[PDB]
Protein backbone atom coordinates (compact mmCIF):
# COMPACT_ATOMS: atom_id res chain seq x y z
CA UNK A 1 0.00 0.00 0.00
CA UNK A 2 1.08 3.54 -0.83
CA UNK A 3 -0.87 6.53 0.45
CA UNK A 4 -1.00 9.49 -1.94
CA UNK A 5 -2.16 12.60 -0.13
CA UNK A 6 -2.98 16.15 -0.93
CA UNK A 7 -1.62 18.81 1.43
CA UNK A 8 -3.75 21.96 1.72
CA UNK A 9 -7.08 21.22 3.37
CA UNK A 10 -6.20 17.53 3.62
CA UNK A 11 -3.00 16.75 5.54
CA UNK A 12 -2.41 20.36 6.60
CA UNK A 13 -4.54 22.35 9.04
CA UNK A 14 -5.89 25.84 8.25
CA UNK A 15 -2.53 27.37 9.19
CA UNK A 16 -0.63 25.15 6.76
CA UNK A 17 0.96 23.00 9.49
CA UNK A 18 1.41 19.23 9.98
CA UNK A 19 0.83 19.05 13.74
CA UNK A 20 -2.74 17.67 13.74
CA UNK A 21 -1.79 14.95 11.23
CA UNK A 22 1.37 13.74 13.03
CA UNK A 23 -0.32 10.94 14.94
CA UNK A 24 -1.90 9.45 11.81
CA UNK A 25 1.31 9.86 9.83
CA UNK A 26 3.20 8.04 12.61
CA UNK A 27 0.71 5.17 12.55
CA UNK A 28 1.38 4.81 8.83
CA UNK A 29 5.17 4.99 9.20
CA UNK A 30 5.15 2.40 11.97
CA UNK A 31 3.32 0.03 9.65
CA UNK A 32 5.83 0.71 6.88
CA UNK A 33 3.27 2.41 4.65
CA UNK A 34 4.86 5.10 2.42
CA UNK A 35 3.11 8.47 2.25
CA UNK A 36 3.52 10.57 -0.91
CA UNK A 37 2.43 14.23 -0.94
CA UNK A 38 0.66 15.15 -4.21
CA UNK A 39 0.05 18.86 -4.14
CA UNK A 40 -0.49 22.14 -5.97
CA UNK A 41 2.33 23.54 -3.80
CA UNK A 42 5.84 24.14 -5.14
CA UNK A 43 8.96 22.14 -4.32
CA UNK A 44 10.15 25.01 -2.11
CA UNK A 45 6.93 24.90 -0.08
CA UNK A 46 7.07 21.13 0.33
CA UNK A 47 10.71 21.33 1.41
CA UNK A 48 9.77 23.97 3.99
CA UNK A 49 7.35 21.50 5.57
CA UNK A 50 10.26 19.10 6.03
CA UNK A 51 8.73 16.53 3.69
CA UNK A 52 11.14 14.17 1.91
CA UNK A 53 10.75 12.77 -1.62
CA UNK A 54 9.21 11.12 -3.41
CA UNK A 55 6.62 13.84 -3.78
CA UNK A 56 4.59 15.43 -6.57
CA UNK A 57 4.41 19.20 -6.89
CA UNK A 58 2.38 21.75 -8.83
CA UNK A 59 -0.67 19.61 -9.58
CA UNK A 60 1.40 16.84 -11.10
CA UNK A 61 3.71 19.07 -13.11
CA UNK A 62 6.76 17.62 -11.40
CA UNK A 63 7.60 14.29 -9.83
CA UNK A 64 10.50 14.51 -7.41
CA UNK A 65 12.54 11.43 -6.48
CA UNK A 66 15.39 10.86 -3.98
CA UNK A 67 18.84 11.07 -5.59
CA UNK A 68 19.33 7.34 -5.00
CA UNK A 69 15.94 6.04 -6.13
CA UNK A 70 16.61 2.46 -7.25
CA UNK A 71 14.80 3.09 -10.56
CA UNK A 72 16.74 5.51 -12.78
CA UNK A 73 14.44 8.25 -14.06
CA UNK A 74 14.23 11.96 -14.73
CA UNK A 75 17.26 14.19 -14.56
CA UNK A 76 19.34 15.33 -11.60
CA UNK A 77 17.98 18.57 -10.21
CA UNK A 78 19.44 19.86 -6.97
CA UNK A 79 19.92 16.76 -4.83
CA UNK A 80 16.80 15.17 -6.22
CA UNK A 81 15.94 13.59 -9.51
CA UNK A 82 13.07 15.30 -11.35
CA UNK A 83 10.62 13.86 -13.84
CA UNK A 84 8.98 16.79 -15.64
CA UNK A 85 5.49 15.95 -16.82
CA UNK A 86 4.20 19.42 -17.69
CA UNK A 87 5.25 22.49 -19.69
CA UNK A 88 7.64 24.81 -17.88
CA UNK A 89 6.21 27.87 -16.12
CA UNK A 90 7.81 30.22 -18.68
CA UNK A 91 5.75 28.62 -21.47
CA UNK A 92 2.53 28.74 -19.48
CA UNK A 93 3.14 32.43 -18.72
CA UNK A 94 3.76 33.21 -22.40
CA UNK A 95 0.55 31.45 -23.43
CA UNK A 96 -1.37 33.31 -20.68
CA UNK A 97 -0.53 36.59 -22.43
CA UNK A 98 -2.37 35.24 -25.45
CA UNK A 99 -5.36 34.20 -23.31
CA UNK A 100 -5.43 37.70 -21.85
CA UNK A 101 -5.49 39.22 -25.31
CA UNK A 102 -8.45 36.98 -26.21
CA UNK A 103 -10.34 37.63 -22.99
CA UNK A 104 -9.88 41.38 -23.28
CA UNK A 105 -9.56 41.28 -19.48
CA UNK A 106 -6.41 41.24 -17.31
CA UNK A 107 -5.46 37.73 -16.24
CA UNK A 108 -3.21 38.13 -13.22
CA UNK A 109 -1.22 35.33 -11.67
CA UNK A 110 1.33 35.04 -8.87
CA UNK A 111 4.05 35.78 -11.44
CA UNK A 112 2.58 39.28 -11.86
CA UNK A 113 2.43 39.99 -8.12
CA UNK A 114 4.91 40.94 -5.44
CA UNK A 115 5.61 38.58 -2.55
CA UNK A 116 3.94 41.18 -0.35
CA UNK A 117 0.79 41.03 -2.49
CA UNK A 118 0.71 37.23 -2.60
CA UNK A 119 1.13 37.19 1.19
CA UNK A 120 -1.83 39.56 1.57
CA UNK A 121 -4.02 37.53 -0.81
CA UNK A 122 -3.21 34.11 0.63
CA UNK A 123 -2.70 34.78 4.33
CA UNK A 124 0.84 33.43 4.04
CA UNK A 125 3.86 35.10 5.60
CA UNK A 126 6.10 37.05 3.24
CA UNK A 127 8.67 34.24 3.35
CA UNK A 128 6.05 31.59 2.63
CA UNK A 129 4.70 33.72 -0.24
CA UNK A 130 8.16 33.77 -1.84
CA UNK A 131 8.11 29.96 -1.75
CA UNK A 132 4.62 29.88 -3.28
CA UNK A 133 5.90 32.17 -6.07
CA UNK A 134 8.79 29.85 -6.97
CA UNK A 135 6.74 27.94 -9.54
CA UNK A 136 8.25 25.63 -12.16
CA UNK A 137 5.19 24.38 -14.04
CA UNK A 138 1.82 25.72 -12.90
CA UNK A 139 0.56 29.30 -12.48
CA UNK A 140 -1.83 30.27 -9.71
CA UNK A 141 -4.38 32.76 -11.03
CA UNK A 142 -6.06 35.53 -9.10
CA UNK A 143 -9.43 35.89 -10.78
CA UNK A 144 -12.47 37.91 -9.80
CA UNK A 145 -15.49 35.57 -9.79
CA UNK A 146 -17.18 37.73 -12.43
CA UNK A 147 -14.41 37.09 -14.98
CA UNK A 148 -13.94 33.34 -14.41
CA UNK A 149 -16.29 32.11 -17.12
CA UNK A 150 -14.64 34.29 -19.79
CA UNK A 151 -11.13 33.57 -18.58
CA UNK A 152 -11.48 29.80 -18.50
CA UNK A 153 -12.78 29.80 -22.07
CA UNK A 154 -9.81 31.95 -23.10
CA UNK A 155 -7.44 29.49 -21.43
CA UNK A 156 -9.00 26.62 -23.39
CA UNK A 157 -8.88 28.59 -26.61
CA UNK A 158 -5.12 29.02 -26.31
CA UNK A 159 -4.40 25.42 -25.38
CA UNK A 160 -3.95 25.76 -21.61
CA UNK A 161 -5.60 23.52 -19.02
CA UNK A 162 -7.12 24.78 -15.81
CA UNK A 163 -8.09 23.44 -12.42
CA UNK A 164 -9.01 24.77 -9.01
CA UNK A 165 -7.18 24.08 -5.78
CA UNK A 166 -9.58 25.08 -3.05
CA UNK A 167 -9.29 28.86 -3.20
CA UNK A 168 -7.56 29.67 -6.52
CA UNK A 169 -7.73 28.66 -10.18
CA UNK A 170 -4.54 27.31 -11.73
CA UNK A 171 -3.28 27.20 -15.33
CA UNK A 172 -0.81 24.68 -16.75
CA UNK A 173 -0.26 22.23 -19.60
CA UNK A 174 0.29 18.55 -18.87
CA UNK A 175 0.04 18.87 -15.09
CA UNK A 176 -2.39 16.27 -13.77
CA UNK A 177 -2.21 14.65 -10.33
CA UNK A 178 -3.34 11.25 -11.67
CA UNK A 179 -0.82 11.21 -14.52
CA UNK A 180 1.94 11.87 -11.97
CA UNK A 181 0.73 9.26 -9.49
CA UNK A 182 0.54 6.71 -12.30
CA UNK A 183 4.12 7.53 -13.33
CA UNK A 184 5.42 7.25 -9.76
CA UNK A 185 3.67 3.91 -9.20
CA UNK A 186 5.27 2.62 -12.42
CA UNK A 187 8.63 3.81 -11.06
CA UNK A 188 8.14 2.15 -7.66
CA UNK A 189 11.01 -0.15 -6.54
CA UNK A 190 8.55 -2.65 -5.05
CA UNK A 191 5.75 -3.53 -7.49
CA UNK A 192 3.76 -5.33 -4.80
CA UNK A 193 3.91 -2.32 -2.50
CA UNK A 194 2.65 -0.08 -5.32
CA UNK A 195 -0.14 -2.49 -6.31
CA UNK A 196 -2.68 -0.91 -3.93
CA UNK A 197 -2.91 2.89 -3.94
CA UNK A 198 -4.86 5.16 -1.61
CA UNK A 199 -5.62 8.79 -2.51
CA UNK A 200 -6.92 11.50 -0.18
CA UNK A 201 -7.84 15.02 -1.19
CA UNK A 202 -10.29 17.87 -0.80
CA UNK A 203 -10.63 19.90 -4.04
CA UNK A 204 -11.14 19.85 -7.81
CA UNK A 205 -7.42 19.39 -8.46
CA UNK A 206 -7.69 16.04 -6.67
CA UNK A 207 -10.28 14.48 -9.01
CA UNK A 208 -7.54 13.10 -11.24
CA UNK A 209 -5.84 11.72 -8.11
CA UNK A 210 -9.01 9.82 -7.15
CA UNK A 211 -9.17 8.28 -10.63
CA UNK A 212 -5.58 7.08 -10.40
CA UNK A 213 -5.87 5.21 -7.11
CA UNK A 214 -7.56 2.06 -5.88
CA UNK A 215 -9.12 3.61 -2.78
CA UNK A 216 -10.17 7.26 -2.87
CA UNK A 217 -11.11 9.39 0.14
CA UNK A 218 -12.52 12.92 0.13
CA UNK A 219 -11.85 15.14 3.15
CA UNK A 220 -13.18 18.41 1.75
CA UNK A 221 -16.32 20.37 2.56
CA UNK A 222 -19.76 19.19 1.46
CA UNK A 223 -20.63 16.02 -0.45
CA UNK A 224 -17.89 13.83 -1.98
CA UNK A 225 -17.41 13.25 -5.70
CA UNK A 226 -19.15 10.04 -6.75
CA UNK A 227 -17.45 6.79 -5.75
CA UNK A 228 -15.12 8.50 -3.31
CA UNK A 229 -15.46 7.86 0.42
CA UNK A 230 -16.30 10.62 2.89
CA UNK A 231 -15.19 11.31 6.45
CA UNK A 232 -17.25 12.88 9.27
CA UNK A 233 -14.90 15.87 9.46
CA UNK A 234 -12.75 17.69 6.89
CA UNK A 235 -8.98 18.20 6.80
CA UNK A 236 -6.47 16.46 9.11
CA UNK A 237 -9.29 15.08 11.29
CA UNK A 238 -10.63 13.47 8.13
CA UNK A 239 -7.20 12.13 7.25
CA UNK A 240 -6.84 10.70 10.77
CA UNK A 241 -10.29 9.12 10.55
CA UNK A 242 -9.52 7.55 7.17
CA UNK A 243 -6.28 6.02 8.42
CA UNK A 244 -7.98 4.54 11.45
CA UNK A 245 -11.17 3.31 9.77
CA UNK A 246 -10.22 2.58 6.17
CA UNK A 247 -6.50 1.71 6.14
CA UNK A 248 -5.51 0.08 9.43
CA UNK A 249 -8.07 -2.71 8.99
CA UNK A 250 -6.81 -3.39 5.45
CA UNK A 251 -3.22 -3.59 6.72
CA UNK A 252 -3.72 -6.71 8.81
CA UNK A 253 -6.34 -8.96 7.19
CA UNK A 254 -6.61 -12.76 7.35
CA UNK B 1 -1.15 83.87 -20.18
CA UNK B 2 -0.32 80.42 -18.86
CA UNK B 3 -1.14 77.23 -20.74
CA UNK B 4 -1.96 74.20 -18.60
CA UNK B 5 -1.94 70.97 -20.60
CA UNK B 6 -2.83 67.37 -19.97
CA UNK B 7 -0.20 64.98 -21.38
CA UNK B 8 -1.52 61.69 -22.77
CA UNK B 9 -4.10 62.13 -25.53
CA UNK B 10 -3.41 65.87 -25.56
CA UNK B 11 0.24 66.87 -25.93
CA UNK B 12 1.33 63.25 -26.38
CA UNK B 13 0.04 60.76 -28.95
CA UNK B 14 -0.66 57.04 -29.38
CA UNK B 15 2.93 55.97 -28.70
CA UNK B 16 3.53 58.77 -26.20
CA UNK B 17 5.56 61.50 -27.92
CA UNK B 18 5.14 64.85 -29.68
CA UNK B 19 3.21 64.70 -32.95
CA UNK B 20 2.53 68.06 -34.63
CA UNK B 21 2.89 69.54 -31.13
CA UNK B 22 6.62 70.25 -31.23
CA UNK B 23 6.11 73.22 -33.55
CA UNK B 24 3.05 74.35 -31.61
CA UNK B 25 5.16 74.29 -28.45
CA UNK B 26 8.09 76.16 -29.98
CA UNK B 27 5.68 78.90 -31.05
CA UNK B 28 4.41 79.31 -27.48
CA UNK B 29 8.02 79.33 -26.28
CA UNK B 30 8.95 82.06 -28.76
CA UNK B 31 6.13 84.18 -27.35
CA UNK B 32 7.42 83.55 -23.84
CA UNK B 33 4.17 81.87 -22.86
CA UNK B 34 4.71 79.30 -20.12
CA UNK B 35 3.36 75.79 -20.65
CA UNK B 36 2.65 73.70 -17.56
CA UNK B 37 2.02 69.95 -17.87
CA UNK B 38 -0.84 68.69 -15.68
CA UNK B 39 -0.89 64.91 -15.62
CA UNK B 40 -1.79 61.61 -13.99
CA UNK B 41 1.80 60.55 -14.70
CA UNK B 42 4.50 60.47 -12.01
CA UNK B 43 7.37 62.88 -11.67
CA UNK B 44 9.73 60.16 -12.89
CA UNK B 45 7.64 59.75 -16.05
CA UNK B 46 7.56 63.51 -16.69
CA UNK B 47 11.34 63.75 -16.22
CA UNK B 48 11.80 60.98 -18.77
CA UNK B 49 9.96 63.13 -21.34
CA UNK B 50 12.54 65.84 -20.69
CA UNK B 51 9.98 68.28 -19.29
CA UNK B 52 11.26 70.93 -16.85
CA UNK B 53 9.27 72.25 -13.88
CA UNK B 54 6.89 73.71 -13.02
CA UNK B 55 4.63 70.73 -13.63
CA UNK B 56 1.75 69.01 -11.86
CA UNK B 57 1.86 65.24 -11.38
CA UNK B 58 -0.34 62.44 -10.15
CA UNK B 59 -3.66 64.11 -10.90
CA UNK B 60 -2.76 67.16 -8.87
CA UNK B 61 -1.24 65.31 -5.91
CA UNK B 62 2.07 67.11 -6.29
CA UNK B 63 3.21 70.42 -7.69
CA UNK B 64 6.88 70.51 -8.65
CA UNK B 65 8.66 73.86 -8.90
CA UNK B 66 12.23 74.76 -9.91
CA UNK B 67 14.36 74.96 -6.75
CA UNK B 68 14.94 78.65 -7.52
CA UNK B 69 11.27 79.58 -8.08
CA UNK B 70 10.87 83.27 -7.15
CA UNK B 71 8.01 82.52 -4.73
CA UNK B 72 9.04 80.41 -1.75
CA UNK B 73 6.84 77.35 -1.38
CA UNK B 74 7.00 73.64 -0.86
CA UNK B 75 9.86 71.51 0.38
CA UNK B 76 13.34 71.42 -1.18
CA UNK B 77 14.29 68.29 -3.06
CA UNK B 78 17.38 68.48 -5.24
CA UNK B 79 16.61 70.66 -8.24
CA UNK B 80 13.00 71.05 -7.16
CA UNK B 81 10.71 72.40 -4.52
CA UNK B 82 7.69 70.17 -4.07
CA UNK B 83 4.28 71.28 -2.90
CA UNK B 84 2.41 68.18 -1.69
CA UNK B 85 -1.34 68.61 -2.00
CA UNK B 86 -2.44 65.03 -1.40
CA UNK B 87 -1.94 62.20 1.11
CA UNK B 88 1.28 60.27 0.53
CA UNK B 89 1.09 56.99 -1.41
CA UNK B 90 1.92 54.89 1.68
CA UNK B 91 -1.17 56.22 3.44
CA UNK B 92 -3.40 55.66 0.42
CA UNK B 93 -2.08 52.09 0.24
CA UNK B 94 -2.85 51.52 3.95
CA UNK B 95 -6.38 52.81 3.46
CA UNK B 96 -6.75 50.49 0.46
CA UNK B 97 -6.02 47.54 2.71
CA UNK B 98 -8.97 48.70 4.82
CA UNK B 99 -11.16 49.10 1.73
CA UNK B 100 -10.46 45.47 0.86
CA UNK B 101 -11.86 44.51 4.25
CA UNK B 102 -15.18 46.22 3.58
CA UNK B 103 -15.38 45.02 -0.02
CA UNK B 104 -14.64 41.45 0.98
CA UNK B 105 -12.35 41.16 -2.01
CA UNK B 106 -8.83 41.99 -3.25
CA UNK B 107 -8.26 45.49 -4.54
CA UNK B 108 -5.08 45.38 -6.56
CA UNK B 109 -3.04 48.32 -7.80
CA UNK B 110 0.35 49.07 -9.29
CA UNK B 111 1.93 48.71 -5.85
CA UNK B 112 0.97 45.02 -5.85
CA UNK B 113 2.35 44.34 -9.32
CA UNK B 114 5.75 43.78 -10.86
CA UNK B 115 7.07 46.30 -13.39
CA UNK B 116 6.75 43.50 -15.97
CA UNK B 117 3.03 43.17 -15.17
CA UNK B 118 2.42 46.91 -15.24
CA UNK B 119 4.20 47.03 -18.60
CA UNK B 120 1.97 44.30 -20.03
CA UNK B 121 -1.24 45.89 -18.71
CA UNK B 122 -0.37 49.39 -19.95
CA UNK B 123 1.58 48.72 -23.15
CA UNK B 124 4.58 50.52 -21.63
CA UNK B 125 8.16 49.23 -21.81
CA UNK B 126 9.47 47.68 -18.58
CA UNK B 127 11.57 50.82 -18.08
CA UNK B 128 8.58 53.15 -18.52
CA UNK B 129 6.53 50.88 -16.26
CA UNK B 130 9.13 51.22 -13.51
CA UNK B 131 8.70 54.98 -13.74
CA UNK B 132 4.91 54.67 -13.67
CA UNK B 133 5.28 52.59 -10.46
CA UNK B 134 7.26 55.31 -8.71
CA UNK B 135 4.14 56.90 -7.25
CA UNK B 136 4.16 59.47 -4.46
CA UNK B 137 0.47 60.27 -4.02
CA UNK B 138 -2.02 58.35 -6.16
CA UNK B 139 -2.52 54.63 -6.77
CA UNK B 140 -3.54 53.22 -10.11
CA UNK B 141 -6.00 50.38 -9.59
CA UNK B 142 -6.36 47.30 -11.75
CA UNK B 143 -10.02 46.38 -11.69
CA UNK B 144 -12.18 44.14 -13.86
CA UNK B 145 -15.23 46.05 -15.20
CA UNK B 146 -17.71 44.01 -13.15
CA UNK B 147 -16.04 44.66 -9.78
CA UNK B 148 -15.72 48.42 -10.23
CA UNK B 149 -18.85 49.52 -8.39
CA UNK B 150 -18.33 47.45 -5.24
CA UNK B 151 -14.74 48.66 -5.10
CA UNK B 152 -15.58 52.35 -5.53
CA UNK B 153 -18.12 52.24 -2.73
CA UNK B 154 -15.53 50.68 -0.40
CA UNK B 155 -12.88 53.28 -1.30
CA UNK B 156 -15.23 56.10 -0.35
CA UNK B 157 -16.28 54.38 2.86
CA UNK B 158 -12.67 54.52 4.05
CA UNK B 159 -12.14 58.16 3.11
CA UNK B 160 -10.39 57.80 -0.24
CA UNK B 161 -11.34 59.61 -3.44
CA UNK B 162 -11.35 58.09 -6.92
CA UNK B 163 -11.04 59.26 -10.50
CA UNK B 164 -11.00 57.66 -13.96
CA UNK B 165 -7.88 58.40 -15.98
CA UNK B 166 -8.88 57.13 -19.39
CA UNK B 167 -8.15 53.44 -18.93
CA UNK B 168 -7.59 52.93 -15.20
CA UNK B 169 -9.27 54.03 -11.99
CA UNK B 170 -7.10 55.88 -9.50
CA UNK B 171 -7.39 56.25 -5.74
CA UNK B 172 -5.96 59.17 -3.73
CA UNK B 173 -6.91 61.75 -1.14
CA UNK B 174 -6.56 65.43 -1.97
CA UNK B 175 -5.29 65.02 -5.55
CA UNK B 176 -7.33 67.27 -7.84
CA UNK B 177 -6.05 68.91 -10.99
CA UNK B 178 -8.08 72.07 -10.44
CA UNK B 179 -6.82 72.51 -6.89
CA UNK B 180 -3.25 72.16 -8.17
CA UNK B 181 -3.82 74.67 -10.98
CA UNK B 182 -5.34 77.18 -8.55
CA UNK B 183 -2.37 76.73 -6.20
CA UNK B 184 0.22 77.18 -8.95
CA UNK B 185 -1.54 80.28 -10.25
CA UNK B 186 -1.46 81.74 -6.72
CA UNK B 187 2.26 80.95 -6.54
CA UNK B 188 3.08 82.54 -9.87
CA UNK B 189 5.84 85.19 -9.62
CA UNK B 190 4.12 87.68 -11.94
CA UNK B 191 0.39 87.87 -11.10
CA UNK B 192 -0.40 89.53 -14.44
CA UNK B 193 0.95 86.51 -16.32
CA UNK B 194 -1.24 84.09 -14.34
CA UNK B 195 -4.36 86.25 -14.70
CA UNK B 196 -5.42 84.39 -17.84
CA UNK B 197 -5.13 80.61 -17.81
CA UNK B 198 -5.78 78.21 -20.67
CA UNK B 199 -6.49 74.51 -20.09
CA UNK B 200 -6.28 71.79 -22.72
CA UNK B 201 -7.36 68.21 -22.05
CA UNK B 202 -8.20 65.11 -24.09
CA UNK B 203 -10.69 63.56 -21.70
CA UNK B 204 -13.61 64.20 -19.35
CA UNK B 205 -11.33 63.57 -16.36
CA UNK B 206 -9.98 66.97 -17.25
CA UNK B 207 -13.18 68.57 -15.98
CA UNK B 208 -11.49 69.71 -12.72
CA UNK B 209 -8.80 71.26 -14.95
CA UNK B 210 -11.40 72.86 -17.22
CA UNK B 211 -13.14 74.49 -14.25
CA UNK B 212 -9.91 76.02 -12.94
CA UNK B 213 -8.94 77.91 -16.11
CA UNK B 214 -10.41 80.84 -18.04
CA UNK B 215 -10.39 79.18 -21.44
CA UNK B 216 -10.98 75.45 -21.64
CA UNK B 217 -10.29 73.48 -24.82
CA UNK B 218 -11.20 69.82 -25.32
CA UNK B 219 -8.90 68.07 -27.76
CA UNK B 220 -10.45 64.65 -27.24
CA UNK B 221 -13.04 62.74 -29.24
CA UNK B 222 -16.71 63.62 -29.57
CA UNK B 223 -18.64 66.35 -27.77
CA UNK B 224 -16.73 68.46 -25.24
CA UNK B 225 -18.24 69.22 -21.83
CA UNK B 226 -20.67 72.14 -21.63
CA UNK B 227 -18.79 75.44 -21.59
CA UNK B 228 -15.72 73.95 -23.24
CA UNK B 229 -14.33 74.60 -26.72
CA UNK B 230 -13.66 71.74 -29.15
CA UNK B 231 -11.40 70.79 -32.02
CA UNK B 232 -12.24 68.93 -35.24
CA UNK B 233 -9.39 66.49 -34.59
CA UNK B 234 -7.95 65.26 -31.25
CA UNK B 235 -4.33 65.11 -30.07
CA UNK B 236 -1.41 67.41 -31.00
CA UNK B 237 -3.41 68.01 -34.16
CA UNK B 238 -6.09 69.29 -31.82
CA UNK B 239 -3.43 71.02 -29.73
CA UNK B 240 -1.98 72.69 -32.83
CA UNK B 241 -5.46 73.63 -34.04
CA UNK B 242 -6.27 74.96 -30.57
CA UNK B 243 -3.02 76.93 -30.35
CA UNK B 244 -3.41 78.46 -33.81
CA UNK B 245 -7.12 79.22 -33.54
CA UNK B 246 -7.57 80.15 -29.89
CA UNK B 247 -4.23 81.31 -28.49
CA UNK B 248 -1.84 82.86 -31.00
CA UNK B 249 -4.38 85.56 -31.99
CA UNK B 250 -4.14 86.96 -28.44
O1 LIG C 1 -5.13 26.86 -5.10
C1 LIG C 1 -5.23 26.95 -3.86
O2 LIG C 1 -6.34 27.05 -3.31
C2 LIG C 1 -4.08 26.51 -3.00
C3 LIG C 1 -4.39 25.15 -2.38
O3 LIG C 1 -4.55 24.21 -3.44
O4 LIG C 1 -2.87 26.41 -3.76
C4 LIG C 1 -2.32 27.68 -4.07
O5 LIG C 1 -2.35 28.51 -2.90
C5 LIG C 1 -1.48 28.10 -1.84
C6 LIG C 1 -1.52 29.17 -0.76
O6 LIG C 1 -2.87 29.25 -0.31
C7 LIG C 1 -0.05 27.93 -2.31
O7 LIG C 1 0.70 27.39 -1.21
C8 LIG C 1 0.04 27.00 -3.52
O8 LIG C 1 1.37 27.05 -4.03
C9 LIG C 1 -0.90 27.51 -4.61
O9 LIG C 1 -0.43 28.77 -5.10
O1 LIG D 1 -5.00 56.00 -15.83
C1 LIG D 1 -4.66 56.14 -17.02
O2 LIG D 1 -5.43 55.87 -17.96
C2 LIG D 1 -3.39 56.89 -17.33
C3 LIG D 1 -3.75 58.27 -17.87
O3 LIG D 1 -4.61 58.91 -16.92
O4 LIG D 1 -2.59 57.06 -16.16
C4 LIG D 1 -2.09 55.84 -15.63
O5 LIG D 1 -1.61 54.98 -16.67
C5 LIG D 1 -0.48 55.44 -17.41
C6 LIG D 1 -0.06 54.36 -18.40
O6 LIG D 1 -1.06 54.25 -19.41
C7 LIG D 1 0.68 55.77 -16.49
O7 LIG D 1 1.70 56.35 -17.30
C8 LIG D 1 0.25 56.72 -15.38
O8 LIG D 1 1.30 56.87 -14.43
C9 LIG D 1 -0.97 56.17 -14.65
O9 LIG D 1 -0.65 54.97 -13.95
MG1 LIG E 1 -6.00 20.57 -1.10
MG1 LIG F 1 -4.74 62.10 -20.54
Amino acid sequence: MIVFTDLDGTLLDERGELGPAREALERLRALGVPVVPVTAKTRKEVEALGLEPPFIVENGGGLYLPRDWPVRAGRPKGGYRVVSLAWPYRKVRARLREAEALAGRPILGYGDLTAEAVARLTGLSREAARRAKAREYDETLVLCPEEVEAVLEALEAVGLEWTHGGRFYHAAKGADKGRAVARLRALWPDPEEARFAVGLGDSLNDLPLFRAVDLAVYVGRGDPPEGVLATPAPGPEGFRYAVERYLLPRLSRR
